[PDB]
């Protein structure tokens, strides 16, 4: 009914982290910085992002800690009882086959 | 460094929040939903600051649909036993845009 | 790279709809999009396939539609060369009727 | 009152085109091409501090990230005919990151 669109382009954060489901589909995960800057300064933004299906597999053979990448996904903010029993949240981007991911440079 | 852009269309949930700051800025807080055909929804976050504040105060309302451009922002904060929350919030400023639709 | 259109306005008229030899379905409308500071822009929208058949059964003058899409400019020809810059939507896009409950 | 938005990422075909006028704006030719292998080749131009940002940091083959306004503009060619070119505007509404 609506539009839920995110588009980033930042830097990956850590070594990405592959995974696959009993079906073989694969799950990549990555974070991604972006950042902006100031005077009278940074302010830098962690995005949690997670491809699907093909995007996963270019993402977990291609990206490295400090690839610059193009990413459109959507919001997607997932529920989860923590240990304590409270409730926590967590929003990531989800980059399926709707989305889309370029590597840059 | 970088670009952090997201686009919203949906429907507000309900009667905005506006409050101010101390230097007297606005702030209005509303959640959006999103949906996806069975149907899937999202809630949203969203914040507006400054003019874009006062007009989403002004003319939106429980119902309506409308256009949100912004960047995401995950802020911390800390519950009443001392423990870490993050809330990420879609940020709507003079570097944004909002449209009521209809 | 990354070619990507995004458009909220008005459709200027009814869909033009065609079929293609292989069938498949071709809608042509203009989009109006304006702002105040006055001006209008019309954008010329081409859907292909599925969008093309919702496009022209659905679409009317005046509906408020959302679409996403991709830059093309096509060459045409008088004799001399002409070129109009298109937003293709098809598989790749997206195209919503705004409002509703 | 509705939303024109174009997003593009691509390669400078050439080297910008900028200048400077009297009220102090800048004016930035460029063409960017896309690829998806069929290239299509996008008019941008930017106004403003991102004219200036784009003369000075980009140059052919520059990979950069552009977020425009798509704008239609009418002029008679010397035959007489009319003629539409639509631009890609990069303004103070839209934004530019120099990639890579």
């Amino acid at each position: 009914r609506g539009v839920n669109k995110v588009i980033l382009v930042g830097n990956v954060g850590g070594d990405p982290e592959t995974r696959y489901m009993p079906n073989g589909n694969a799950v990549t995960n990555i974070t991604l910085a972006t950042s902006e800057s100031w005077k009278d300064q940074e302010r830098t933004e962690w995005h949690r992002v997670v491809f699907f299906g093909r995007l996963a597999e270019i993402a977990g053979e291609y990206l490295r800690k400090g690839s610059q990448v193009y990413v459109e996904g959507s919001l997607r903010t997932r529920k989860w009882q923590g240990q304590d029993g409270q409730d926590r949240y967590t929003t990531e981007i989800v980059v399926d086959i709707n989305g889309n991911m370029q590597l840059l440079g």
